[PDB]
This record gives structure tokens, C-alpha cells and sequence, in this order.
């Protein structure tokens, strides 16, 4: 019984207390980490002991086996050495050999005083002259299988990190990705800021909460767009923010209501500048992690074959309106709001037995046509969908040569959006929504020509760590109790 | 001079240009060089010297206009400035006539210029235009510095502040330099940056928001303390987070409901390690920014003389129970919850006419005592208040020699708490609050001896950019409309 094992250990904790031994001592003076231990002593010869060097080392006992030789696994920082407790090397003054090492269970945190060496079998080991209990583990830890089907991976992420080596590697990579992005932006002149997480006016339903001092209801931000643009007016010409945004909608495998975004604004940047930034960032980010531009991705899970994703630039550019016509052998033109055009779009959706969006707005229909007919055109390499109609992007600047369109771009990997960008509409007389109030007033003080860009960091982490669910890249995903 | 009329005249002018076939918001300008690169490239040339064969493309905001065929302007970009020297004889009359091109320009307009670099006779570094294009007109009058002084126009329109006030740019660059410095200080030392949920199930009064898909009510984090500690259990022995936390209380000069905190956790660290880290970080940060350990701070406004704060380590330490006892000449006995001891502290509050907190709890009583008798003991230098009673820090580990106390430290600058740290209580049985539930469970898997520490990023910034109010280091402080 896990229940009964917990009570035995808890009684042991009192038992130790009433023998005068504190099972939770204050401080152990460590000399060296486990990863530093492995590097420093990996190339010794087999069976060799460095008996003069005395080290203080800590770690988590992860495996216990045995009659006067005791073997443990000691793990720290995702790496592992062996503990070889020899009765001959023990300091019999500190207590009975057997009594000390019989109390120890898998999962215990211990401090060890000892010397480094390799086994006769060549396993690099610490040879304890003394071993102190530093913090007991009171439950039975599980082994790997316990954490494959269940969702305690998500409710008890600390157990996952201890048991599954890959989980650590996933979450190191996530941190490496964000470091690379921050460094990539800082090296190019960009300036990182923080804008508010609550605002008075907030596409998506907001999180709402009551602010007790102002006696007002506030909204968690759904993006960082408006405050960053104001900083462009203010003269910070390259500005960005990495932080959480919130959309109070349904969960699925690539949608978490709270997620991590990077948005930047680049004054005097145009469409080519933005395309170039996107190809440089992804191609260099992949190479930095993997030493190659090609990665394998299990688009349909580990039970199915992976596809290969090639991040070698340049990436294809697919114009959305033109492409929908070609694959559908249709012609969609004029006001796309034209009921005529709408009907062509609506009849395409029913002929191919697709869901009709409610309401059947021209922007919603075009999006639906793109997810079915364009968004899975390539899967072997990322690509852009470009030049969306103005009705789908009311904040975007008009395309320079094609009427009705914008210079917008969207990057896709395996049919999922990861990057969104366009040049900004800066003539206040043509921004329809200026019939948020602060942004319109700021526009009248002069916004230079500007490009904005946003990245979805969780999804980017999913592809580069071969995950299909967003919960596998968020440390503590929010679940019902 | 009506602000109303000035806007209508500039608006009419914009439509007037559009009717004339000129686009006052052209799509793009191919800038070849920024104003800071211009200054760096040509600051060393000689008086009156021209380089007229080098044509350059430059952009910026017109901030000064002077008054018949030699026009003068001030062009700023990236917080730097050059002169625009418009001469009839180098103006391309192919593109239009000199007088009306330059008569249309107003203070605030964004322009693109093709021209060559040179220095005037009086020595002012200048761009000499051959062609000047409007990129985005400024439609309102731009305030003077004095209009941005007693006002809260600085907060509602931070972009005007950033355009007019040289100092404000410096404040916010400093903030970013501080966070950059902290992140690299921790990364150099093996710490691992992570992200933790902004909404949790169990959480100062909190912000409460409703989650639609789970249909549960969640609380914004008031701290990142608990999940970081769960990552320690899970084997991430050096972990930290920089992000917002939220406290749903009243605004004042050192309290904003959303603020920026950094928290780190360092397994196998104790009181002495955290003290040392604090001194190392603060003394090295001030030296990094200013080149000296000593800075001037206007504790009482820019209207009063500054004080000198010396960050040369080491900083004094002061025991909270002992020191209150000295200055109040009254002994407070170890059962700090005793009716005798509570009554004794209430009386001192009465005798000195201090506010009695509600409820009059021993922890609140000790804090009130500390705020009045210790926390302003030093202003010449930062100092620590240490060894708080267990009843004030129910998550802190017990002091190893003094019964009733902990090994807790709090760092103060100029009467204000900036940093708060302790060895963590890691015995699940001694957790009185463990009658959050996810965290009590996590402790039962074994938390090594750990030291934790939290910093107030906004407060540190105020002291290092000579500010009195937190609103002056937060880009967009939230205020009633
Ligand atoms: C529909 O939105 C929802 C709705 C409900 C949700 O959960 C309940 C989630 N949640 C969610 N979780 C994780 N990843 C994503 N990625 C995502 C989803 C949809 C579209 C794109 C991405 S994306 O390309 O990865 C990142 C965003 C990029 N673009 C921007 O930031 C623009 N604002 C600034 C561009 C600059 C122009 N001036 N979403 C999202
Ligand atoms: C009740 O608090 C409120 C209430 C209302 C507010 O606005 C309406 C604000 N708002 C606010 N804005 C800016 N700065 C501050 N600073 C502050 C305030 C009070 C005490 C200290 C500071 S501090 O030293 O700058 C931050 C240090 C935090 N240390 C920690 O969290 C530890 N758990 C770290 C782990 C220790 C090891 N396990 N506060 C705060």
C-alpha cells in the first residue's frame, strides 16, 4: 500500500526524532556537484581509487540494492553516479555501518563524505566514509511505466521530472529557445519592455477580474499590440515583449488559454524585412539546437511514422486568394463581401462537405477555405501564407500593387500557425476601428511606417521537442482538480 | 491658439495633400542609416566640411523648426539629434519647389530625407537634404517640458514623455539594463529560467477571474514561490523566474497592484549563501551602471538635497527581536502569542501613538513595531533585518541556535524593503499551514535543504534612477479613466 508505506516512513521520522537525530538538518557543505564530479573524474582507470581526495556531495538516491557492500544510484542535475559503500572504508565512530545504510530508501536526499573512484566494472563511483540523511522521501516513488498513460505527469510535474529523462530535456530546450530569441532580438538593436497585463478594454473573450482600488472591472490582455505600438510613436523604434497573453476559450492540443507570446515592432521595416527576419530566426534557431536544418516530427504521434521538416531557407510564399482559386478552380473577386462572392465561397464549403462558420462573414469563410485547401499544402518544410484580403486584416497596410490585399504574412509548420506579421496601417483616416481609445489618439501624433510580428513560443517548442500536445511544453498546465 | 483648431487645420491639410495626388503616408522609405550611426560616422569631420558625393537615406522626427531660403530643423531618432540644413541650391527642383516643400513641415512630423552629411559653419553636425518626404504628420500640438511636469500626461500618454523628456528614455533604458544584468548574473551562476502559471487554484487579497472552459474561478498569482519549490523537489536545483505578480490592494508610491518580481531557489544554500549573494549582486549591479559604489538619491523629492547611499559591501545586519527590545526598553518573551506578550506590544503601540492593526495579531504587531523602530535605522547604506520570529514567516526554516526564530533576511534601502529571503522549511510535519495542497503533497517527496530569495524589480529601479514614485518606472501604470 502506498498508504501504508507513507505511515511507516512518517513513524520512522518521529522514531529518528526521538533518538535525537534531526532527519531534516539545516545545512550540508557541498564540495562539488554531480555533473562536475563526472567531468572531473570520468577518465580514471577501472578499479582506481583516489583515496586522498575527500569530497562532500549531495544527490537523490534513486536505486537501492544489496551483504557488506552497498550499492546506490545517486542523481543530481539529471546525471548519475554510483555509490559504493564499503564496510572497510566506513567511519565506525559516526554509527553502525548497517544501521546507517538500512534506513535509506529510494528517493531519499543524502549528503556523502567520501572519495572518488571507479568500480572493478569501471562504473565511476563515490565511496562514502559517511552518509547523512538530508531529506526523506515519504511516498513510494513510481517507476517510468506509472507515468505514460496517466495525467499525473501534469498534476505532479515534479514526479515526471525525476522519473522521465526526456521531460528535463524538453524543458531545457524551451529555455534555450527563449534565450536564443531574446539574444537574437537584442543583437539586432531591439529593446525589451514590459506592458500591463490588465487593461480597461479587452477577437477573443477576455479574462475579467475586479480591481478593488479603482473599483473597476479589468481585462487580462489578449495581445501586447497596442502598448508596443505607442512606444513606436514615443521613439523606441525597435521594441519587443516576451510574456503571457490570455484568451478565455476552449482547450485543445495547440490552444491553451494562457500562453507565451513574443511580439516586436520594427519601425521602417517592410514586408521583405519581415520575411527575412523570419527565415533567419527559424533557420538559425534550428541549426543552433540540432547542428542541422532537418528535424523529424511525429505529426500523428509516436505510433505513426515521423515526417521530416527542412528548415533550410528560403521558404515558399503562397498567396492566399490566388491559391484558393487555383485548387478550387474558382474565381473569387470584387468586394469579397459581395453576396455574389460570398455565395461562391459558401457553395464551395458545402460541396466539399466542410463546416459553415457562424456567422458566414467573408473573413470567416476565407479563413475556413484556407485551413482546408492551403494550410496543409507543404509539410516537409515551413511556408508562408501571404497577401491576405483587407477584410481579414483590418489593421494591416494596403498591398502596394494588388488592390484589396495587404502585405501580411503567416508562417505555418505542419499546418499550424506559429508566426504572424504585417506592416502597420498608420493613416488614422483609413483605420476603420477609430470611429483602444488611447491608440487612436496616439496615431494622430504620427506613427512611422512600421512592421509588427508575433511568435507563438509554446507551439514552436512543440515542434522542436517532437510533442503533439501543448500540455507537454508547459510546466504546470491548468487542470480541474 | 485652440488645440481644437490646430487639429482641424492639420487634418484639412492632410486631405488637401491627398487631393493633390501626394500621399502624406507613403508605404515605405528605404533608410540606409540611423541617426546614431550618422553621429558616430561623421562626428569627427571639420567645421564647414561637406561630403556631398555621399547621398544618404535618413529618417527622424522634426522637433524644432526655425524661420527665407535657408531652412533649419532639428531631427531626432533613437534619443539622438542632428540638424537638417535645407539650402535652395542642393534641393532637387525636379521633385518640386523649395518653398512649399519646406513650408508645409511642422514640429512633430516624421520625414525621410535624401541628402549628404556635413557640418555647418558654426559647427553643427547636419544632414543637407536634396529631397525631403513626409512619412507621417503630427496632427496635435506637442507640449513643452513644463506642461509635462505637474501633470499626469506623463502616464496617460507615455509616448509624449518619451519624445519630450530626455530623462524618461534614460529611466527605461536603465530598467532594461537592470533586468538584463540580473538575468545574466543568475545564468552565469548555473540558474535555469522557467515559466510558472499566472493563474492557480489556491491563492494579500487576490485578483479573481472566471475561466470559461473549466468553469472554475481562479486567482492570479501573488508570488511564484510554491511552484518554484516544486521544481526543486523535481531535481531542478537552481531555478528562477522574472515576471509579474498581482496583489489586489491600494495604490501608493511603492505599491502597484501588478509588479515585477524575480524569485530564485538554490538547493543546498543557507542563510550565509543568500546574504553573500545579496551583497555580491547589489554591489556589482551599482558598479556596472555607474562605475562607483556610491549614488545620490533624493529621498525627499527633487526639491530637497539628496542623500548618498554607499553600496560597498558588507552591509550591516540587525536582529529584529533584539533591536525592538533595545529601542523600546521592553523585553518580549518567546511565547510571542501569549496574552502577556501581545498585551505588552499593544501597550507600546498605545504609548507611542502607533496605529493598532486589525486584527491585532502578534505577527502584524511585530511588523508594525519594526516599521517604526528599525526600518529607518540606516539610509547611508542598505542593511538587513534578520532572524524574524517563526510566527512572522510560517514557510521559513527554524533558526539553528535561537529558539522561536528563523534564519530570515530582509534587505532595506532608505526605509524600503527590496529583497526578502530565507532557508526553506522542508519538514512536512512542521508545516503548520499543512492541515497549497499540491505543495504540502510535494514536500512529502523530499525537498532538499533550500534557500529562496525574492527581489522587487520596480523598487530597485526607483532607487537607481532617482525616483520617488513607482509610476515613474512602469511604462503604463494603470489609472482611472
Ligand atoms: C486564436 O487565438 C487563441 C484563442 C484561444 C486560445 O486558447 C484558448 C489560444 N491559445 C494559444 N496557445 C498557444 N499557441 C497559440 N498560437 C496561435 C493561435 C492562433 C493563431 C496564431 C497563433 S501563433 O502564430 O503561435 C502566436 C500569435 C501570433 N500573432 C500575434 O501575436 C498577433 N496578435 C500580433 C502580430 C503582429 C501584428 N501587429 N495559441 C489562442
Ligand atoms: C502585500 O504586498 C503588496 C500589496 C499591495 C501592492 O500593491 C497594491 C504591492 N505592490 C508592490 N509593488 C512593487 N513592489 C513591491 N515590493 C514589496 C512589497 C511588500 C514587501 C516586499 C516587497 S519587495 O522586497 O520589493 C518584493 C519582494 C517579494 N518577496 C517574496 O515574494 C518572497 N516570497 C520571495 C521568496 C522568499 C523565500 N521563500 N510591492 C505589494
Amino acid at each position: 500500500d502506498p498508504r501504508l508505506y507513507f505511515e511507516n516512513r512518517s513513524k520512522f521520522i518521529q522514531d529518528q526524532k526521538d533518538k535525537g537525530i534531526n532527519p531534516y538538518p539545516h545545512k550540508f557543505e557541498r564540495t562539488i556537484s554531480i555533473p562536475e564530479f563526472i567531468e572531473k573524474y570520468k577518465d580514471l582507470g577501472n578499479g582506481e581509487h583516489l583515496e586522498d581526495t575527500i569530497l562532500n556531495i549531495t544527490g537523490r538516491i534513486m536505486r537501492v540494492s544489496a551483504q557488506k557492500l552497498r550499492f546506490f544510484d545517486l542523481v543530481g542535475d539529471g546525471e548519475k553516479i554510483q555509490v559504493l559503500a564499503n564496510y572497510s572504508f566506513h567511519n565506525h565512530e559516526k554509527g553502525n555501518f548497517a544501521e546507517c545504510y538500512d534506513k535509506i530508501r529510494r528517493g531519499d536526499i543524502v549528503g556523502i563524505v567520501g572519495f572518488p573512484g571507479k568500480s572493478k566494472k569501471g562504473e565511476l563511483s563515490i565511496f562514502p566514509k559517511e552518509t547523512i540523511l538530508l531529506s526523506a522521501c515519504l511516498h513510494m516513488l513510481p517507476m517510468k511505466y506509472g507515468l505514460k498513460d496517466t495525467e499525473i505527469r501534469y498534476r505532479q510535474r515534479y514526479l515526471d521530472l525525476l522519473i522521465n529523462e526526456s521531460s528535463r530535456h524538453t524543458f531545457v530546450t524551451r529555455t534555450k529557445i527563449i534565450n536564443f530569441l531574446r539574444n537574437f532580438l537584442n543583437e539586432r538593436g531591439f529593446f525589451e519592455v514590459e506592458t500591463p497585463m490588465m487593461n480597461l478594454i479587452a477577437n477573443a473573450r477576455p479574462f475579467i477580474t475586479h480591481h478593488n482600488d479603482l473599483d473597476l472591472d479589468l481585462y487580462l490582455r489578449i495581445a501586447t499590440e497596442l502598448p508596443l505600438k505607442m512606444l513606436i510613436v514615443g521613439g523606441i523604434d525597435k521594441v519587443y515583449e516576451i510574456g503571457k497573453v490570455f484568451r478565455n476559450e476552449g482547450i485543445d492540443n495547440t490552444h491553451n488559454p494562457e500562453f507565451t507570446s513574443c511580439e516586436f515592432y520594427w519601425a521602417y521595416a517592410d514586408y521583405n524585412d519581415l520575411i527575412k527576419w523570419s527565415e533567419d530566426f527559424f533557420s538559425q534557431l534550428v541549426y543552433h539546437l540540432f547542428g542541422t536544418y532537418k528535424i523529424s516530427y511525429n505529426k500523428d504521434g509516436p505510433e505513426n511514422q515521423p515526417i521530416e521538416i527542412d528548415f533550410t531557407p528560403p521558404y515558399p510564399k503562397v498567396s492566399i486568394v490566388e491559391e484558393i482559386e487555383k485548387v478550387t478552380n474558382t474565381i473569387l473577386e470584387q468586394p469579397f463581401d459581395s453576396n455574389e462572392t460570398i455565395e461562391k465561397m459558401i457553395n464551395i464549403i458545402k460541396e466539399h462537405k466542410i463546416e459553415l462558420p457562424n456567422p458566414p462573414t467573408a473573413a470567416k469563410l476565407l479563413d475556413q477555405l484556407a485551413s482546408h485547401f492551403i494550410e496543409n499544402k507543404y509539410n516537409d518544410k515551413p511556408f508562408f501564407i501571404v497577401e491576405h484580403p483587407q477584410i481579414m486584416s483590418p489593421l494591416a497596410k494596403y498591398h502596394r500593387t494588388k488592390p484589396g490585399l495587404t502585405e501580411r504574412l503567416e508562417m505555418f509548420i505542419c499546418g499550424k500557425e506559429v508566426l504572424n506579421a504585417y506592416t502597420e496601417l498608420n493613416d488614422p483616416f483609413k483605420q476603420k476601428e477609430c470611429f483602444d481609445s488611447a491608440f487612436c489618439t496616439s496615431l494622430e501624433y504620427g506613427l512611422p511606417p512600421t512592421g509588427g510580428l508575433g511568435l507563438g513560443i509554446d507551439r514552436i517548442t512543440m515542434f522542436l521537442t517532437n510533442k503533439n500536445s501543448i500540455k507537454d511544453v508547459i510546466l504546470f498546465p491548468t487542470m480541474r482538480p
